[PDB]
């Protein structure tokens, strides 16, 4: 058979397996082959399940209709996003934090921004991540060439600072033990642990990044699930604007997982070591490597940031928060050390003395419930299982009775 | 003032200037500053201007509505795209060329795929491009670390094979003078020249790639504007499936420039030197770095690939083609050497003894018409201006009468 003479990207070769979530989907498929008549309930991938509020979808349908009129048609937008949408995001989420409209970059969601930001930083930066954390930070790092080889002994790529977040440290890194890196990806409330950093901790994090001369990439995907009195934006920490940017999404707020709309904020005062503004390189990436978020998605996001839209999102979030309570109560009633599930739609359940992957297989096997194994979120996740709360109420309740029977 | 200790990405420093189209938009902004009441006609950026056909927007509006019901709501999709849409694209554009549903990757547009493909190839490959060509191939290449610095004497980035496409060579390079690279980006019908490679030239292109062990990234963004009897897909060339992938989009077919939907096709027989299939690395990129095209944009694309959609897309394309004729006739009456416009919605006009940027500025200042300087598409574009045919009819007519008024007495 014919082969080209092009060498495979050696960074792609470094990757230890496929992406976590397709891997889980494979395993659930194999389970449906074994049990063809099983009633599978997925609490694995954190995908929203409830309909998008009408006020928002009417806004999208109206934009679609308008595209068939001479007056309403629009083509290429500003790749940063429509100005009224940047303004609404700037006012609504960062009002009083000194963020301008021109600091907001509208995207087709946060996973894409994470990789666009990794392209921008390039192959010579080193990164630190929460351990455990959402696997896209590590995987994108490997793909960009920022890392060594995977070491199977410790279960870690070389050259990544894994910042262990444990029950014994309150799921916040011990910063006095953390090596300096260029970038620090920091997710709060955290996926998978559910842990939301306090004001004092985030203060420490800014002080840490300021002294090490690092950039924090603050992932606030779950901030509007906040219950405790904790900061929802890193820019609430004075001095954050010199060391941090923030990336977020409408996915978990308006059910936009399929619709695709997020943003990144890069403050004017965030500068590389030569004084060059980081935002200006992001802007170049965004103009060259992207052609803007869908116009219909942007019209849906615009409608989200209005009194009716905010009320609708609060209702949605509230509903998933009530699912989370149900799951928490179940596991606590069962005598588990269960974490998170207060400030986030994830509960982080401790299964000590078992490997995550084995617990995943066991639950899937006995209860036809998909979970996500903790060690898919890095080596600090070993021994835990993340349980997602996105589901119809009846599905959540049924999964919980199934757990009660397995584990009684 | 405070600065971090993070070193700016050296590949970002390499970029000689801002991306082409924002730089034009800046100049048009400054123009409207100077003359706030100028009726600017924009033929710079190639943006669709006519309404999306009702059949396509009704489908999108329906998906939006369905998203508010328990039954019709959907969240994350298969990252490659909805299986029915992948099938429709495979059958509709590649039916009979051996392309499977699973070789199609639905994206939010071709610009985005180009850059995801470049992340996939990585920093250690060398590329070739047509010269002139759509500036995203070269810019994404610089950004990814594939290049040396910009050399202002020759107006080229180091380590890129710039393949000369001229009126004299029929806008197809002499491949005997083209050095071996890993990757060859090839656009046909080409942006900016409008030139469509014949079956004979594409066969040569494929034979060249096969003997060199190169991968062709074939960009078919304008293939449905074909008038001549030329291949619309690289996979029409036997053996293309061992050396070639293809990228395209609905932007120019249904006016989806703002909606955002295209696709890349990578065939199963495309392998790296170690035997690894290139599509398996792309799939990983697509799973890690992307979360799918918008579900509403997918519903719109699915509606385009029906008898009613194809009929609507064909009609809109033909409209822009008549615009292109008006523009061609205008410049040829004024005695310019003018290329393209046959197989593409672009007219490539030569201005002897003038820089492209000076011509751009001159047209913009005197007629309030925006164009794109040919040097924006690389050094072979120097001396040319690209005139986009996208616009309302009356605006193309007005632009053309402005050109004639300016240039008739010279
Ligand atoms: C921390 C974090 N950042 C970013 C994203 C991606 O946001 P989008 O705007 O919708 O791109 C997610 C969703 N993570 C889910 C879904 C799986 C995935 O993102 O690959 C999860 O962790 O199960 C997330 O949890
Ligand atoms: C050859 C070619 N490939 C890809 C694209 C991008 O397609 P999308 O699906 O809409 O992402 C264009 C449109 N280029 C236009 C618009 C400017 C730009 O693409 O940056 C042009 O060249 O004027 C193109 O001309």
């Amino acid at each position: 058979e014919y082969k080209t003479k092009v060498s495979r990207n050696s960074n792609m070769s470094k990757l230890q397996a496929g992406y976590l979530f397709p891997e889980i989907a494979r395993r659930r498929s194999a389970h449906l082959l074994k049990y063809p008549d099983a009633q599978v309930i997925s609490l694995g991938i954190g995908d929203t399940t409830e309909p998008i509020p009408e006020v928002i979808t009417s806004a999208m349908a109206k934009k679609a209709h308008e595209l068939s009129t001479i007056e309403g048609y629009s083509g290429y937008g500003a790749e940063q996003g429509a100005k009224p949408l940047r303004a609404a995001i700037a006012k609504t989420f960062y009002g009083g934090l000194g963020i301008g409209d021109d600091d907001v970059f509208v995207s087709d969601g946060a996973k894409c921004d994470i990789s666009r930001l990794q392209v921008m930083f390039g192959s010579n930066v080193t990164i630190a991540v929460q351990d455990p954390s959402y696997p896209a930070y590590v995987d994108s790092s490997v793909i960009m060439g920022q890392t060594g080889q995977f070491n199977t002994d410790v279960q870690k790529y070389g050259n990544i600072e894994y910042m262990r977040c444990t029950p014994e440290n309150g799921f916040f890194p011990d910063l006095s033990t953390v090596g300096r890196t260029d970038i620090i990806f920091f997710c709060s409330p955290n996926n998978p642990t559910g842990a939301a950093a306090t004001r004092e901790q985030l203060t420490q994090l800014v002080e840490f990044a300021k002294k090490n001369g690092s950039i924090i990439v603050y992932d606030s995907a779950y901030a509007m699930y906040m219950s405790d009195d904790n900061p929802r934006s890193i820019f609430e920490i004075p001095g954050a604007e010199e060391v941090a940017m923030e990336t977020a999404s409408f996915s978990k707020y308006a059910g936009f997982t399929g619709v695709r709309l997020g943003w990144t904020v890069i403050p004017k005062k965030l500068l590389y070591s030569d004084g060059f503004p980081v935002a200006k390189d992001f802007n170049r990436i965004i103009c060259t490597c992207f052609n803007g978020a869908s116009n219909i998605s942007q019209a849906g996001a615009l409608a989200c940031l209005t009194p009716e839209g905010l009320e609708a999102m609060h209702k949605v979030i509230g509903f998933y928060k009530e699912n989370t309570n149900i799951i928490i109560d179940t596991f606590t009633s069962l005598g588990y050390d269960v974490y998170g599930g207060k400030n986030a739609p994830y509960v982080w359940v401790h299964f000590p003395n078992q490997s995550s992957w084995d617990v995943f297989a066991e639950i899937l096997e006995k209860t036809h419930v998909v979970t996500t194994p903790g060690s898919g979120f890095g080596p600090g996740g070993e021994g835990f299982v993340r349980v997602s709360a996105f589901g119809h109420r009846e599905n959540i309740l049924e999964a919980c009775r199934r757990f009660k029977q397995l584990y009684k």
